[PDB]
């Protein structure tokens, strides 16, 4: 069998073995900051550096994953606490679009909502041009923030979330337990067929963004994955 | 919502949030043993004392659920190494089956395997009476030790395996993520509608069986859980 | 160790880990209201349905415990607003006294005031026969609802009223802080030995009462609880 | 009656009402990091601007208070994670030690351990000239970091611990709830007669400190403060 696993109690800029783009920062506590607070439509993405392999063209094998992590998110003064954090999975090219509006788009999608890409949304704001539900809310996207399906949620200024995110190849499923900070949980899951969506080698990050008047701190804690491709 | 949370690093005899059926005994570590390896057949279940309200006739509602434990198998001498552990939810009034024959039966149904429950199986041996695949194996039990689903598995003798399982009320799936000793991860996942298998109020626990010639150490080391009912 | 920890920030009729004992009932806001309105040395008791472990013969451990709570108490028209709440501490058979008159026995007491108790009263009524304050007052209540010790207080009608309770085993000693409308806390501590006056297994809960001419709404509206054995 | 109440969510380095002595940094997330990890015996403290009276020579009365706050302690490669952080209260004049060792004085005593405060410590590090015990620790400090008394604890790196502090006026009594990640908590409680070891005005604040060879990540993510003296 093919493994790749990871574990990141604490983030360092200088480790080969992440990749930041953009407005990232890493803090002195070993938290990750995603987007500057004093940027218009800031943006900020973090990578695991190398491409794990998801699916063989030989086999034609697609892999189970296992991933936990840990984020806060943070009111500023007088900002309008947004957009949002996204786990995402994409093309080992990935880059921020080009002219990235930041805001809605979390960072991932062109203006229309559009892009290539497969995650899970941690959405702090309403935006109705994405069909947007009316409050916040976690959403499995495929391609696009206009997600395939959604789930009510709240996000506490302040509070330590957990996430849980199991796939399995069989099934196809891809299924996310939210453990919020007075103990009760959230669920989603969703059929997904990466290997229809995606090529074999991708990379797994997350992604943040705000607008003019849209900022809040976005911070990621920690992070384990384990993925495992049967190779026969 | 309405949510139930605990959480066991280790188990005590006295502790009224734990009921022990049968064989149980907790060993001075805080280490339950499951069966008794001095008996024929024997039998040894642990559950969690309060009913948990899965799901509500009045609103219509299936609650979701986080959970998460590990166990140890372990070979004694001259015995097949036997039977199995599983993770299930049973109705309320749940008791170890009259004339359990153990072996096979996991301790949860009767001679022909059938029974009232829903559990996941790490099943160290073939049984082909209940359509046993040929190896150790992970599976779905939806009132019946013939599983709906199963997926090969090893059992290594003396090594701490981890376990998570996610259930999301909307799509009614459960899946299961088992981390084996040497890091590979295992997945399994079943749609299964609780609301129409088992009742409002129900109990989770372990069981552990063994035969006559097959007996082996069951271990529960570890258990931590969460459930949250939308009552709304 | 061993933990039992709940929280609720809403109660539900129909959830297993709550018992009601008596007038008791639960508002469509989620909060609970313990007497009736419309009767007679009305009483009404809530308590949570598992029985807690504090303290362990075989070791001779005594746990200690964190728990917060919030209520409101209410003045109604033409009744003299009585009698008060009190969080108390019995053992897991506590059955509302038989004959009980309500008033300012508080639904714990008979009519000597003597029952089987540990608890913290939020008195709004002086009996003289119990030897009340002459004023509102706090009290820590041995068995008996003439107070061990009591402090000065001020009910507020339609006021929320927090408090917190911290009891330590090592010196036995149980204090409590209650947080007014106005912002002034109100504190109280007194050495009580739960090993001498209380059994092994334990229920937590609140109670209420009023009488003919006293009556007044008794609303619980949330509750944390948190207790720690060492097991060792 | 006198009270003095304040909440913080977060600090931001220009506001008044902190005062800010030592090594103290804001981070961009709000948080407060106590120490600087590149230097050699560093200690850094945070006081409530304002003065507190907790006790009247005219009338003889001491004030009570409740208090609750979190941390969270971190560990830095290469570094034993030391020396850890204290709540404490002294004089108004209230300055770092002059030739302050950092390392286990934690800030706040001279080299023999001495100084003119009371406090509760986290005790990350057992330094022998100060009798500490064995293992991890909270203990309460009167006037020295040789504490009065200790209770084994538990710290675990970038986990977030809250602590509630309840002081009782008449019976002199402090006692202290930690609430650990897992769950579990801790208490201690000692009387100690604020009123015979500090004078009438009093400022409260955390500090933290390290030494050549231990270093690790002190932080203050919220607290919220509540005193009140009877002025009769
Ligand atoms: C006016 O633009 C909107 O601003 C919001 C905050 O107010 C969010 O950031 C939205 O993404 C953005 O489209
Ligand atoms: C006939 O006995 C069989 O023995 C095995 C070990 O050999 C297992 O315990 C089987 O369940 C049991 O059916
Ligand atoms: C005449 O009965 C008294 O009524 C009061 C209000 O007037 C309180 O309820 C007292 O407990 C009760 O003894
Ligand atoms: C010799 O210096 C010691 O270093 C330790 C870490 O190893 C702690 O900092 C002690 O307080 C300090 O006294
Ligand atoms: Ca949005
Ligand atoms: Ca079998
Ligand atoms: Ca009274
Ligand atoms: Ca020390
Ligand atoms: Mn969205
Ligand atoms: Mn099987
Ligand atoms: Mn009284
Ligand atoms: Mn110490």
């Amino acid at each position: 069998a093919e493994t790749v696993s990871f574990n990141f109690n604490s983030f360092s800029e200088g480790n080969p073995a992440i990749n930041f783009q953009g407005d990232v920062t890493v803090l002195s506590n070993g938290n990750i900051q995603l987007t500057n607070l004093n940027k218009v439509n800031s943006v900020g993405r973090v990578l695991y550096a190398m491409p794990v392999r998801i699916w063989s063209s030989a086999t034609g094998n697609v892999a189970s994953f296992l991933t936990s992590f840990s984020f806060e998110m943070k009111d500023i003064k007088d900002y309008d606490p947004a957009d949002g954090i996204i786990f995402f999975i994409a093309p080992e090219d990935t880059q921020i679009p080009a002219g990235s509006i930041g805001g809605g788009t979390l960072g991932v999608s062109d203006t229309k909502g559009a892009g290539h890409f497969v995650g899970v949304e941690f959405d702090t704001y309403s935006n109705s041009e994405y069909n947007d539900p009316p409050t916040d809310h976690v959403g499995i996207d495929v391609n696009s923030v206009d997600s395939v399906k959604t789930v009510p949620w709240n996000s506490v200024s302040g509070a330590v979330v957990k996430v849980t995110v199991i796939y399995d190849s069989s099934t196809k499923t891809l299924s996310v337990a939210v453990t919020n900070d007075n103990g009760d949980i959230t669920t989603i899951a969703q059929v997904v067929d990466l290997k229809a969506k995606l090529p074999e080698r991708v990379k797994f990050g997350f992604s943040a963004s705000g607008s003019l008047g849209g900022r809040q701190i976005h911070l990621i804690r920690s992070w384990s994955f384990t993925s495992t491709l049967i190779t026969t």
